[PDB]
């Protein structure tokens, strides 16, 4: 001591700086990070990192059956571009990288499974063992169904776009090893629907939500770490403290640092052996609770879509890379 607010926090909780980008993943070296398309797109505007696009798109040239079309070109660069920044990723952190499973696949348990299959076979080609690797899938039944598979066979995998006690729990029983409640979207759309304009400290409906499922994890001895992300304040993440992690904005990080006073650990419970209802949630009744609950419906399908989009918009870049990639050829001597 003395102890800052961000001290006692990391005592409590892994914390980890929030990074979209290569650039902020050195600067802040973040314990865990994440390999997605708006990582890949960011990187396309740098004169380093955009050589390693084009790389993958070499690869997949030389890794394809003779005749391929542009499409399965475009469509197995995608994979490997994705492996080749999260080995990058892993280059510089220490811990594993999130390597974000095509949204388009939400709906479908086989794809999305044959998709994590294949990343981690990619990433096992470059010298990376799947322990390194948390393979991230929207939590939709058919995404939480996957991820059962895959965690059978050794692949880990962080279930986002999560938003209830519902997705939580089938989560849980399922054996996932991660899950990553986006608390600050929760918020946005209790004020969205409502017109209340905040929801102070504790009344935040994200931070009862991932309250709630921590302490339920705990006491019934789950194994699934829970990560709070995406937080609109500073108060929910001080809400959350003692979470297994937290994924927090470096300026975030810097005001924690500088604040001192008392930091409660809130999140703080352990096993219980006793007789409260073990809560199970097979298909229909997942559906069910999911329709009953507008937020996490909605949040949810605009995340999937979200996540689309940015997958949409790396196939596009990949187009024009190649283009280039061409252009570059036929005028350099
Ligand atoms: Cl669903
Ligand atoms: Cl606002
Ligand atoms: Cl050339
Ligand atoms: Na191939
Ligand atoms: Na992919
Ligand atoms: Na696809
Ligand atoms: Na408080
Ligand atoms: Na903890
Ligand atoms: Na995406």
């Amino acid at each position: 001591g003395m102890k800052s607010i961000l001290e006692q926090l990391s005592s409590m909780t892994v914390v980890v700086a929030d990074t979209g980008d290569l650039d902020s993943i050195k600067k802040f070296q973040p314990r865990d990070a994440t390999t997605n398309p708006s990582l890949i797109l960011a990187a396309a505007k740098n004169p380093d990192y955009v050589k390693l696009i084009d790389k993958a798109i070499e690869s997949s040239e030389n890794t394809l059956p003779n005749g391929f079309s542009e499409i399965e070109l475009i469509k197995e660069t995608v994979d490997q571009v994705s492996v080749f920044f999260g080995k990058e990723i892993l280059k510089i952190i220490s811990g594993r990288v999130s390597t974000e499973v095509d949204a388009r696949l939400s709906f479908d348990t086989e794809a999305t499974v044959k998709k994590a299959r294949k990343l981690i076979n990619l990433y096992k080609n470059f010298g990376i063992e799947k322990e390194r690797i948390l393979i991230k899938i929207a939590a939709t039944w058919e995404g939480i169904k996957a991820a059962e598979i895959l965690e059978k066979e050794g692949i880990k995998c962080n279930l986002t776009l999560l938003f209830n006690f519902c997705q939580a729990v089938t989560c849980a029983n399922a054996n996932i090893t991660l899950i990553s409640p986006f608390v600050g979207r929760i918020l946005d759309w209790h004020k969205a629907k409502t017109g209340k304009t905040s929801f102070i400290g504790a009344e935040d409906p994200g931070v009862i939500s991932v309250t709630q499922i921590y302490k339920y994890f705990k006491e019934k001895g789950f194994k699934t770490e829970v990560m709070g992300a995406s937080f609109r304040n500073l108060d929910e993440i001080k809400e959350l403290a003692g979470c297994d992690l937290l994924t927090i904005a470096p300026k975030f990080l810097e005001e924690l640092k500088r604040e001192k006073g008392v930091l409660i650990r809130k999140l703080d419970a352990s096993t219980k052996i006793n007789n409260s209802i073990d809560y199970k949630f097979e298909e229909k009744d997942f559906r069910l609770s999911m329709l009953e609950d507008q937020m996490a419906s909605e949040k949810l399908s605009e995340g999937i879509t979200g996540f689309s989009k940015a997958i949409e918009e790396l196939e596009e870049l990949l187009i024009e890379r190649l283009s280039e990639m061409k252009n570059h050829k036929l005028i350099s001597a």
